[PDB]
């Protein structure tokens, strides 16, 4: 009765460079570029050492988006003629990417993969990724990430189990006799919150949130899972468990496009969740991604959390959260564009702050050596240590702990945080699909500019408002742990006026620039100022000195948070 292994031959492809968050192409590639998916796939396969992949675990989940559950029924083939021993996946394909970091974790699986686009639209028209996670849980290293890359520049050839075929609907084990294999290749169907469930009740006081979202008190809340991964996972948790209300859960049924819309967590594309909020009905607002690791917090009145200060006033406020209490906090971690508001938090509770590149990959190494307790990014992220990736409902269920401890609401807490630290005004500006050769050459004729000899001794005007340029460099990481440095992670600007400018290029198919600014206000009458008006000016220092307009031919940012 055995099940053959199959060896195809292949011809590489030069495009499957994984990127910061998996790699990302259109659906058409991975469902009719032949030997796309399968290159790719057993790229990642390979990139595992050949002794470590011999009747090892992969957890495999997906955020329902159109073409996973073809995705999976290659990835079981593929992992199977290729020696894995067992695969954990999720029901109906379905695992949050916190969850498949819970996982990962618990059972120690030698990494997971995930098929998602995280912000990308779903459907046989939209996106499609594919990310990989490794042993401790966290995104593939950098390591990895060339591994990957050289080995899909070099494919000839890749193995699979063409023979085989897996049930997602039904729980429980689907053992496979394969050839030449004595152990059975197993297959667990897992519950898709059960396990990640267990893990939130050591974390969380659920007693404390329960009686939050219930009695005549209650809390209105609207959250909105944007018909992606969420959907079950606040039913689960957020009503069934701890007692919301049905209608506190929003596009919780998880969609293969998502019901036509973006799942990109901002006061962009989540315009669902913001006409509800401007309504003045529900005191907290919360939207998450199509795999669930962002997460955009609102309060009344459409009251706009900014990520970095979200991850500023949680850190403030650790003390509430009965994890915290116990094992304590080590340290503080944020990507270098995320505002220096967490700054201020630890030089006040001394704690220790550790500035990384964008990217959550970065925080594996400071958490595993113990250097980091919680980290956030600007891109809606946020996480702890309970897994090695950004977990949005962890961030609600933090928001919703400190809420029920303070005695207070969203805005009441913010602007709290304000008067006794100061704000960090914060935006950011995306240029999307921008020219690839345009950015490049702007970002390195900008770099040479930064990098003059005498820049640092230079102001900018914009009407009455003088920033005097203090240091200016590209930003250069060293791994405190293997002392790797990572180069080239974002231009910046700092000026001697409590204020900067970073920017920074990541990857139509084509190149997007974001552009930060950052400005920050003790006085705490002048925080009530539009954020328009205090960084107006330094976006126009941007702009002028970047040449992004007449560079790229655009008119206006792609998008604004
Ligand atoms: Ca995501
Ligand atoms: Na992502």
């Amino acid at each position: 009765n055995p099940i053959p292994v199959v060896t195809v031959q292949t011809t590489p492809f030069d495009d499957q460079k994984p990127g910061t968050n998996g790699l990302r192409k259109k659906t058409t590639v991975f469902e009719s570029k032949k030997n796309y998916l399968q290159n790719y796939i057993q790229s990642v396969l390979s990139s595992i050492d050949l002794r470590d992949r011999q009747g090892c675990t992969m957890v495999v989940g997906s955020d329902g988006r159109y073409f996973s559950r073809t995705a999976i029924e290659v990835i079981v083939q593929m992992a199977a003629a290729n020696g894995i021993g067992r695969l954990v996946i999720g029901h109906n394909g379905i695992l949050s990417t916190p969850a498949v970091s819970c996982i990962i974790r618990k059972i120690k699986a030698i990494g997971g993969i995930i098929l998602t686009a995280s912000r990308n639209p779903g459907g046989p028209n939209g996106d499609f990724g594919i990310k990989f996670n490794v042993a401790n849980g966290g995104p593939a290293p950098d390591t990895v990430i060339d591994k990957i890359h050289q080995v899909s520049r070099t494919l000839e050839e890749y193995a699979i189990c063409p023979d085989m075929r897996i049930d997602l609907s039904r729980l429980g084990r689907q053992d496979f006799d394969l050839e030449n294999k004595f152990k059975p290749f197993r297959v667990e169907i897992v519950d898709s919150v059960e396990v990640y469930l267990n893990l939130l009740r050591g974390i969380f006081d659920f007693n404390a949130i329960k009686g939050l979202l219930t009695g005549p008190d209650q809390l209105k809340m609207r959250v909105d899972a944007m018909s992606g991964v969420m959907g079950p996972y606040v039913r689960r948790i957020l009503c069934d468990e701890l007692g919301a209300p049905a209608n506190s859960a929003v596009n919780c049924v998880p969609l293969e496009d998502f019901g036509g819309h973006y799942p990109d967590p901002n006061l962009t594309y989540a315009t669902g969740l913001v006409d509800a909020m401007k309504g003045g009905e529900f005191g907290f607002g919360a939207a998450f991604d199509a795999d669930g690791d962002r997460c955009m917090i609102l309060g009344q009145n459409a009251f706009f959390v900014n990520p970095s200060d979200s991850l500023a006033v949680v850190a403030a406020n650790l003390s509430c959260i009965p994890y915290f209490r116990q094992a304590g906090v080590r340290g503080f971690a944020r990507s270098m564009p995320t505002s220096t508001a967490i700054d201020r938090v630890a030089k006040a509770m001394k704690v220790a702050v550790y500035e990384t590149p964008a990217g959550w990959r970065f925080f594996g190494n400071l958490m595993d050596s113990g250097r980091c307790s919680f980290c956030g990014e600007e891109s809606f992220g946020m996480g702890s240590d309970h897994i090695r990736e950004k977990d949005g409902l962890w961030t609600v269920l933090v928001w919703l702990s400190i809420m029920a401890a303070r005695k207070q609401g969203v805005e009441d807490i913010v602007r709290d945080h304000w008067t006794k630290l100061g704000r960090n005004y914060f935006c950011r500006f995306d240029y999307e699909a921008i020219d690839p050769r345009a950015a490049f050459y702007l970002m390195k004729d900008l770099e040479a500019v930064i990098s003059d000899k005498a820049f640092c001794s230079q102001k900018f005007a914009v009407g009455n408002s003088v920033y005097s340029v203090e240091k200016a460099d590209n930003f250069e990481y060293i791994d405190p742990v293997d002392g790797t440095v990572a180069r080239n992670q974002g231009l910046r600007i700092i000026f001697s006026e409590s204020s900067r400018l970073i920017f920074r290029l990541s990857g139509g198919v084509g190149a997007t620039i974001r552009i930060y600014a950052e400005s920050f206000e003790r006085d705490p009458e002048r925080h009530n100022r539009e954020p328009q008006v205090v960084l107006g000016p330094l976006i126009a220092i941007a702009l002028k000195i970047s040449d992004i307009h007449e560079r790229t031919g655009r008119r206006g940012p792609t998008v604004i948070t």
